């Protein structure tokens, strides 16, 4: 099947749902989430233990994708160690109402491997993922 | 396409990517996340304002998925209100190295709708879902 040739997907990027981010040294972790509404999504960033690393803010017209990027730098300005970083997404609406939203980050598509359980795409930098979890190529 | 023919959706349950989950006034919200380690993860449940409500844990033999169940109370035994709350899901492995993993939850797909931007599924509690944020069916 070409849930065979989805081998395809080699070299190129990935949307896959992801509760984390991760960042070389260079830097630059991106991805987006879906706001039900009107209004800015606050985007946090935590380290292994939780504590607080950075936060970002992005208005949104309406309801819609909306995407995120963090520069891989603390709100003190800081570069954070090369590593996966936790993210977690809120909606405020117009009217202040707030909620959770899911988040799915973009990643490079460095390989895929078929093994006895399936085809695995090897993202860099965030893991395993099973080809299915994937969102999109984009 | 059968991107149409998936209304054969409508009437059963989908496990898609979601920070929140939702209860009506009888109560249960289930799910699943993949542990990428042995050890537990423990999956914390809070309100609009972010407020904790309860916290649930449970052990992992070892990587792989691992599923869990709110039964809509908060930590002192009392029934919370019908609604969407948020949900985040953390791991520990066996080594105490701690790690934010993605919430997948089920959800009973009310009916399908196909508009101008293609064909949704409407969750019930949840909302809407585009067919292909689907997980899978279980």
């Amino acid at each position: 099947d070409q849930v065979l040739k989805g081998a395809a997907l080699v070299g190129h990027n990935v949307l896959v749902p992801s509760a984390q981010v991760a960042i070389d040294a260079t830097g630059s972790a991106k991805g987006v989430v879906a706001a039900t509404s009107a209004g800015f999504v606050n985007f946090e960033i935590t380290d292994a233990n939780g504590t607080f690393v950075k936060q970002l803010s992005v208005p949104a017209s309406a309801a819609g994708e909306v995407s995120f990027a963090w520069d891989g730098t603390d709100a003190n300005g800081n570069r954070m160690a090369a590593g996966k970083y936790g993210i977690t997404a809120t909606q405020t609406d117009t009217a202040g109402a707030k909620s959770k939203l899911a988040t799915y980050v973009d990643a490079p598509v460095d390989s895929v491997t078929i093994g006895s359980d399936g085809l695995y795409l090897n993202l860099t930098g965030l893991g395993t993922s099973p080809l299915a979890n994937v969102l999109r190529v984009s």
